[PDB]
């Protein structure tokens, strides 16, 4: 069993319902001063995106939009791997990135037992050498990357980082300023039809692992295993990036129309702002209703309840829906209506252990249902 890692981190996660406040306060390589309220201290809109200005007003140099010359990733068993753990470690890569060309970034996410989900890793590749950084050990000391990640002179090559941009931000307070993401130009090159580990074996001719996609990335130490997994997913990005423009080059006839559409639409991306999500019954109960599930007043109750129980526990306990108490059971109990607290734990198959922590707080709630009045359709039916 992997003891959580939320416990030793300095400054608590907010799951409720606020709206989810940036939690960056210094903005390094700015062209628009951060919002006051969000300085170190007093801790013009708050909940903005910080480096909105800088991404609209962005635009690849013609040092990048000229056809490249690919240079070819270093043999991996020549790379030399770093295990970046410290914020002496962070400071120190976060400098030599400041001092390169551009530089491959992905990360390894985390969602079982989070409630909004936790980056448990980052990958950074340059043309020599690869990192590993612990962003749980790391997590409030990350921010000072960026400095690299926001910095229009240096490109951050990304594979589809439409997801690791909203977990960036809401995780460290990051954000990136010029990228280009592989999977974009991959839309434009017949590709965006397959994943990294394709493009891998296309253009690198490099068989990958799928058996990690889904691992539990929270575990330390990472074995061998995983950490070649996680490396190789940005090691040959910057192979890949220059070999797709050279592509796109000898595509639009001589001409960079393409590359500016692979630039502009990865800066979009880099544009989206996270927002802490909302669930509401009303949805399952939609869902129910098509599946002719009739369910009666104190069916409709129990349920309504239950959803709410349990958007309430993970919440609190900071874990996901599915730990605390996956739908179909919460269905499955809805429907029973279960008079003992022993008859709920029979609708479930395992038993999750907040469910049986809180047997008599569930059984309560179903208790209330049993009581609600039922409406005469329904007696007789
Ligand atoms: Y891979
Ligand atoms: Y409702």
């Amino acid at each position: 069993s992997i003891i959580r890692p939320q416990l030793k981190f300095r400054e608590k996660i907010d799951n409720s319902n606020t709206p989810f406040l940036p939690k960056i306060f210094i903005k390094p390589n700015a062209q628009k001063p951060l919002p006051q309220a969000l300085s170190k201290e007093r801790r013009q809109d708050m909940f903005a995106h910080p480096y909105q200005y800088e991404l609209n007003h962005f635009t690849p140099a013609d040092a990048v939009l000229q056809k490249p010359q690919p240079q070819l990733y270093r043999p991996i068993e020549e790379t030399p791997c770093h295990f970046i753990s410290s914020l002496d470690e962070l400071v120190e890569l976060n400098e030599k990135l400041l001092n390169c060309q551009e530089f491959a970034v992905n990360l390894e996410h985390h969602s079982y037992r989070s409630f909004l989900g936790l980056t448990c890793l980052m990958q950074i590749s340059t043309r020599t050498e690869d990192f590993i950084i612990d962003t749980l050990e790391l997590r409030s000391d990350m921010y000072i990357l960026n400095e690299s990640l926001t910095d229009p002179a240096i490109v951050k090559v990304f594979h589809g980082a439409d997801s690791d941009i909203e977990w960036l931000q809401k995780d460290f307070g990051l954000y990136v300023v010029n990228m280009f993401d592989t999977h974009q130009a991959a839309r434009l090159l017949n590709l965006g039809r397959h994943s990294l580990d394709h493009l891998l074996k296309l253009y690198c001719n490099v068989d990958s692992n799928k058996q990690y996609q889904l691992a539990d990335w929270r575990i330390r130490p990472l074995p061998e295993e995983m950490l070649s997994y996680a490396r190789d997913d940005t090691h040959y990005l910057l192979y890949i990036y220059d070999k797709m423009r050279l592509e796109m080059w000898e595509r639009g006839n001589g001409q960079p129309v393409q590359l500016q559409v692979v630039w502009q639409r990865s800066r979009d991306i880099c544009l989206k702002k996270f927002i802490k999500p909302i669930f509401t019954d009303e949805s399952y109960l939609e869902l129910y209703r098509k599946q002719k599930k009739h369910l009666n007043t104190q069916q409709l109750t129990a349920f309504q309840l239950l959803f709410a129980w349990r958007d309430k526990t993970a919440r609190r306990e900071d874990e996901s829906y599915g730990y605390v108490l996956p739908n179909h059971m919460m269905l499955k109990i809805a429907e029973e209506l279960p008079k003992e607290p022993q008859g709920i734990i029979a609708c479930c198959n395992p038993v999750p252990p907040l469910v049986r922590q809180q047997i008599n707080e569930m059984h309560l709630l179903i208790q209330q249902a049993r009581e609600m009045p039922l409406l005469k359709s329904e007696v007789a039916a």
